[PDB]
């Protein structure tokens, strides 16, 4: 219930900064009746920009006025069966680099992005980097032998990791993988949290 | 930029969750082309409810997809002049209870809500109990004697604060004020944070 | 440098709450010279209880006065080779239940505890529970077929998960596993974050 | 309890990281028996440095192993009477610059540091610039006219605040005060949070 959430959250914030329907409606160029309406979940039709302005007026953020992602835990758990896991071909300049067998996700923890990654190429030098991403990542070499390279794309550090190897990659640090030269392909689990 | 922020964030999350315009538009029932537009700034007219399903599909929250409150500081600062304060006369049980002189606030501190409160009632017995509120609040008796009350509405704790008294009230703790009986009126600084 | 950290942090906090060496030394029953000394890293010999009292006086916590766990990232990464991963037999009432092949850890993120867990028993009913633990957990069925059971130890929910299954277990929720009846043994990856 | 807390936390972490007294005592070079004692409350005499290696072995921080600041509230509250404030006369360049009348503080809000500051100097030109400080600070001109300055020490921003002015200074922003030139003295409420 986006509207319901907004309705409860708007009300709170308004009172929080000591404003009555009238005070607020003014700053927004709206009628007190309207504001009062919104506090009823009748705001569902508001646009992103308006919500943007309402936040500004209330000196806070759209996030602060919208509700939590929600809960989807089955008494505290979510299960994803193997066959029903999303696949996503990944091409770096039309070069099939990875394949993403997306694992179980949850609104109770969106920062969590589990992945079984299929390393397609095995050309260490034809390895394409990523600028690094937000949140840390946990890696476990599933199959084959991954040839990891992190740091500066111009001259990065590196280590070929045998199956069984586990690695941590701090947030925002650039990295790239491929199999050991000539080995063909490899597999690893990638956990972004 | 309420959209611009949304644009780079939708992009961020889309990639984070290993998806493409093509795949995302699908779960939403939109044009693969349409998403692309959103990711380019054309999201401005998206309704609240509409934002709700999107953040859901990306198993995240609208907050996570909208930008932070802007930065409204003048080189990390902001002033408010005395004749510039918003005034809100409070009413509990149809009684000229308080008067809220709203002090400086910053988008960089949504939770900071500084107030000068003029306590108009001087009859403790007639005091009205808010239900408590979120966020801790620091108080300072500006003038007069503040007759305070906190805890349970029926059998509450009492405290007589002389001018200069300073107090802290934890978040969620219910409370009420008045000027000590007969003293007429009191004043105090109330900082919610 | 525990002492160095404390030395810098104590200094900050002291000034923060407006106290001079003398003011502080008093409340602690120490000499100003001593306090001044500590601010030099000469506090290394302080005991847990004393640090406990110093914190109290400064109205803060030992944590707030001690330094961050430190950094061990090799330019942003840590690698653990398969053979060098800690093993830990786990017996529930002398019943070899699990085996813990601990993966790469890091001071930059202690909440992260990666584990390859060897499910030894395969008696669903002889399954022993855990009261649930702090932080969420990500699970991936490595080998065999795990027989998961979560919730109330008296009557929990359950699902036998085929290899490839991935599950999320919210913090503090009780859980237990074993292989599918008769299958012998199973393996899964456990990520606590 | 500075130990009691440490005891249950060491226990917590030990288990969290999949270890036993036997294994932990090893990396520390202690008696498997010794750890057990720690886990039972006998940790009181552990030196700071000693705490440093322990938290290290458990790849975590001393903070994570020590308990939170206690709770010092009277049913979620605490008062401070005017003749009860700690007084600290400030000195910058050997000048009776400020005077700090320390208001109420709570262990439940380590960062809340409320102050009544008596500004003794009235020569802007003689003002001394702190280097900025952590945590945002809300100010209120109690009496007089506060001649303010913020930004760079050489070419700073100036602002003349009349009694009643309210201002916010972001964390890390350098600044200085005095009473407007010739006015003799000013007073203001400074709330660090
Ligand atoms: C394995 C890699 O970490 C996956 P990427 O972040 O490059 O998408
Ligand atoms: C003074 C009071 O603390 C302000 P209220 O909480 O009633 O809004
Ligand atoms: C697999 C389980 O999650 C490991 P436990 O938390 O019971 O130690
Ligand atoms: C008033 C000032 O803001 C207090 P200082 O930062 O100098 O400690
Ligand atoms: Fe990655
Ligand atoms: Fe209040
Ligand atoms: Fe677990
Ligand atoms: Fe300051």
């Amino acid at each position: 219930t986006a509207s319901t959430g907004f309705a409860e959250l708007l009300k709170d914030r308004r009172e929080q900064v000591k404003m009555d329907h009238a005070a607020l409606a003014s700053l927004l160029g709206e009628t007190p009746e309207t504001v009062a309406a919104w506090e009823n979940g009748e705001g569902g039709e508001l646009t992103l920009t308006q919500l943007g302005r309402i936040a500004h007026v209330l000196g806070t953020s759209i996030g602060a006025l919208t509700p939590p992602a929600g809960n989807d835990l089955d008494d505290g758990v979510i299960i994803q069966m193997p066959d029903e896991r999303p696949i996503l071909k990944g091409v770096r300049d039309n070069v099939d680099y990875y394949v993403y067998n997306c694992l179980v996700r949850t609104k109770r923890a969106p920062s969590l992005v589990p992945l079984v990654v299929d390393v397609l190429t095995d050309n260490p030098d034809d390895a394409k980097f990523n600028s690094g991403h937000a949140g840390n990542e946990f890696l476990f070499v599933l199959e084959g032998e991954i040839h990891m390279k992190w740091g500066d794309k111009e001259n990065p550090k590196e280590a070929l990791l045998p199956t069984g190897a586990s690695m941590f990659v701090e947030e925002h640090v650039p990295h790239a993988f491929t199999a050991a030269k000539g080995t063909g392909s490899a597999k690893l689990i990638a956990v972004n949290f």
